[PDB]
This record gives C-alpha cells, sequence and structure tokens, in this order.
C-alpha cells in the first residue's frame, strides 16, 4: 500500500506530465497522495498562469466578510460579518494596514505559533467566494477555468445527464484570514492555486481518520453538534495542532507559496490561514474515484450550509434518499 503514513506528498511534473491534468491526479494517486487528504504540485518553471498581475485591482469584492471568533485560542468559532463592497486595490492597501498587517517574525513556524496564540484576538477581512478566474485564456495546461465539469464526469462515469454548472472562485486574504475545519461540498476533491502574495498554512486529516476528527468536533462544539449532524458543513469551527495532538488526531500541516498547487482529496478535513495579502483561486473537482464518496458523503439539513445551486443534482442523483430532507433545509 503506497504512503501508509499518509503524509504530504509533494509533486514536481516535467511540461510533458502536466498536460494531461486527469492522468497526472491518477498517477499521484498510484504513489498514494490521496492518502494525505492534501497534495502539493510545484508546476514546471516553463508554465505560467498568466503574464502579470499588475492589472487586479479594479477586481470588486462585493462583499467582503469580517472573521469575529468565539472561544478560547485552541478551540474556537467564527461568524461573517458582512462589509461594505472595496476593490482588491482598497482591499490591498488594509491589508498592510498597521491594523491588519503581517507582524514580524522569524520563520513559518514562529508565525504559526503566533497565529495560535493570538487569532481569537483580532477580526481580519476576507474576500471569499468570488466567481471568476485569474488564469490567461491562453494558459493550456491546468487552467482551472478549463477543466472538465463534475456535472461532464458524472454523465461519463453514471450516464446521466444532469443541470448545472462548475466554475472557478477567488479569494483575497489577509494575515489571519482563516479557513475552518470542513471537507468539500459533497467531498468532491478541490485544487487551490495560490496566484500572488503572502503564503497559506494548511492542516489536514487523512480521509481514512476523518471520522476521528468528527468525533473529536461534536465533543469539542456539543451545542453546534446538537443543532446539526453535519455542522462542520457550516464551516466555522477551528480546532489547533495542539489540540489535536492532546487528543491523538492524525493529521499534517504544510505552507504553500506563491505559485503552487494544493490538491485536496475526497473527504480529506483540511483548515488553515493566510500570512499575509494574498490571492487565490480554486474550483471542485471530481475523478472516477470520487463517485463512491458523494454517495455516502454527509449533508447539512438544519438551514445553516446553504449551497449552490449545482449541488441540487449531485443529491439527487446520488443520495435520492436524503433528497427530500435535504431539500426542505435548502427551502
Ligand atoms: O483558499 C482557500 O480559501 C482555502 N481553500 C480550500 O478550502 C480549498 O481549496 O479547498
Ligand atoms: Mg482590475
Ligand atoms: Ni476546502
Ligand atoms: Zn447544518
Amino acid at each position: 500500500a503506497q504512503n501508509p503514513n499518509c503524509n504530504i506528498m509533494i509533486f514536481h511534473p516535467t511540461k510533458e506530465e502536466f498536460n494531461d491534468f486527469d492522468k497526472y491526479i491518477a498517477y499521484m494517486e498510484s504513489q498514494g497522495a490521496h492518502r494525505a487528504g492534501l497534495a502539493k504540485i510545484i508546476p514546471p518553471k516553463e508554465w505560467k498562469a498568466r503574464e502579470t498581475y499588475d492589472n487586479i485591482s479594479e477586481i470588486l469584492i462585493a462583499t467582503p466578510l469580517q472573521q469575529v471568533a468565539s472561544g478560547r485560542a485552541g478551540v474556537f468559532t467564527q461568524y461573517h460579518k458582512k462589509k461594505k463592497a472595496m476593490t482588491v486595490g482598497e482591499y490591498r492597501h488594509l491589508a498592510n494596514s498597521k491594523k491588519y498587517q503581517t507582524p514580524p517574525h522569524q520563520n513559518f513556524e514562529d508565525l504559526e505559533r503566533k497565529y495560535w496564540k493570538n487569532r481569537i484576538y483580532n477580526s481580519p477581512i476576507y474576500g471569499a467566494d468570488i466567481s471568476g478566474s485569474l488564469f490567461d485564456e491562453n494558459t493550456k495546461q491546468w487552467n482551472l477555468g478549463h477543466l472538465g465539469t463534475i456535472q461532464d464526469l458524472l454523465e461519463k462515469e453514471c450516464g446521466v445527464v444532469i443541470e448545472g454548472v462548475n466554475t472557478p472562485y477567488l479569494y483575497f486574504g489577509m494575515w489571519k484570514t482563516t479557513f475552518a475545519w470542513h471537507t468539500e461540498d459533497m467531498d468532491l476533491y478541490s485544487i487551490n492555486y495560490l496566484h500572488l502574495g503572502e503564503p497559506k498554512t494548511w492542516y489536514v486529516v487523512p480521509p481514512e481518520h476523518g471520522q476521528r476528527l468528527e468525533r473529536l468536533a461534536r465533543e469539542l462544539f456539543p451545542g453546534s453538534s446538537r443543532g446539526c449532524g453535519a455542522f462542520l458543513r457550516h464551516k466555522v469551527a477551528l480546532i489547533s495542532p495542539t489540540v489535536l495532538k492532546e487528543n491523538g488526531i492524525p493529521f499534517n500541516r504544510i505552507t504553500q507559496e506563491a505559485g503552487e498547487f494544493m490538491v485536496t482529496f475526497p473527504y480529506g478535513y483540511h483548515a488553515g490561514f493566510n500570512h499575509g495579502f494574498n490571492c487565490a483561486e480554486a474550483i471542485n473537482f471530481a475523478t472516477p474515484r470520487w463517485i463512491d464518496y458523494g454517495k455516502m458523503a454527509s449533508q447539512c439539513s438544519c438551514g445553516e450550509a446553504r449551497v449552490t445551486f449545482s449541488m441540487d443534482a449531485f443529491v439527487r442523483i446520488l443520495q435520492p434518499e436524503r433528497y427530500d430532507l435535504w431539500k426542505r433545509g435548502q427551502d
């Protein structure tokens, strides 16, 4: 069995191996990459996402979110307070202001310590889930706006044509902006490209140990758990690496830098934070191996998680028994 310790693997494809996305994902899985829940892919040196980032300041962040924490330093929830619209240029200036900028630090490990010690005491502002792309239309390899759609994958594997579309989203971050512990909708893959700026630190639980995380989460967030059998789908709960180690939860950590891709695998719980001003692009995707995870994915039916239009069909076709209840939560 390849990668039995479930370590995060790092790949360095050649330009020739970068030509066929599906084939390269399947190659990574033949080496056991999926067992970690997360892999890093460093693109060939010949590749570029686009020519420059000099013309992005007029993108609009229509609903910036202020991430307000409650709890203790190692175990907290965050809610997202809506703020007034601002451009990327305005957001970048805000991120670099004395109130929000990255503090002085020695290395990534010192910054991580500072994050976990101090995150709850501040409320950073995040631009999330902005539909759009920064890949040049003439970038032909690993262009996240030109990947095969999940609806086409389901049709190829299962024979059923469904409505829906699958497009990329941009994320503008600053110091301390945080992504809570979650798996992807319908336990999909994700791919994330860090276009520019400061790094992003990731934590991940191996898929084969996901239920261990879930059990801890129900203990640490007992009211939320009573409210919803799938409350991590609300994307609000944070648990530090010190708390995870204290509770014997298997996990790994890695820092992504600008110019690097990360892939999350089906049912790989992950969380993390941004080091400073940055811009990432991400999209969900599927492979044949995903189908069986889609059929088993939990779902939020309490009303909180409220998701994309296109998730309807996945629930309807892969989880017909759950469909009725889930849809009542969406209406
Ligand atoms: O960049 C982000 O906001 C964090 N991304 C993810 O959770 C992802 O790609 O799955
Ligand atoms: Mg612009
Ligand atoms: Ni994710
Ligand atoms: Zn819920």
